[PDB]
């Protein structure tokens, strides 16, 4: 679809078999989700945001569906204030900005 | 133009008579700029993201030009690591997400 920006660009995602709400975030390199259980192995990693750096769990090659578009990529799990879909997955679903 | 998301969506802006590079950030409600000594009234604010909060100064009715498109609105100024164009100004320049 075409998504205007007068409201937050929230979408329903499917991951680990559960539905969630997440923000399409072109200012995020990476996809970061609030604390949750995910199957598979993970490695500890750090990521930085506007306020500093946090510890996250890095899950690689995770299946995630975003508005019915499929992506398979890295999902970071940790104390983000909001579930965000970053460019690593936005590129997989063909997302561009246009003006 | 059409901006793909393989790399950060960085564009040149003009604000307070200065040129800067900034992120077109659909994940930001409002616009946050690197510390700069703008004239006029302001009010202090705290804004939060990954890693916590930073203190900013909120200026209202600021003119920013984004890739030749003029916009005027609220800008927050403080120690952000990157200039961030948020939805308050992205709407004004006709910017949409498309996939
Ligand atoms: C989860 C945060 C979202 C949702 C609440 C909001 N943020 C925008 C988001 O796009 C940031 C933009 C950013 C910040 C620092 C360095 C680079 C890019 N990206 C980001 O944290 O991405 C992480 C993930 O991937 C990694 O790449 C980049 C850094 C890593 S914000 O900046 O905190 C913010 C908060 C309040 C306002 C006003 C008050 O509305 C305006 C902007």
């Amino acid at each position: 679809p075409q998504i205007t920006l007068w409201k937050r660009p929230l979408v329903t995602i499917k991951i680990g078999g559960q539905l969630k709400e997440a923000l399409l975030d072109t200012g995020a390199d990476d996809t970061v989700l609030e604390e949750m259980n995910l199957p598979g192995r993970w490695k500890p990693k750090m990521i930085g945001g506007i306020g500093g750096f946090i510890k996250v769990r890095q899950y690689d090659q995770i299946l995630i569906e975003i508005c019915g578009h499929k992506a398979i990529g890295t999902v970071l799990v940790g104390p983000t204030p909001v579930n965000i879909i970053g460019r690593n997955l936005l590129t997989q679903i063909g997302c561009t900005l246009n003006f």
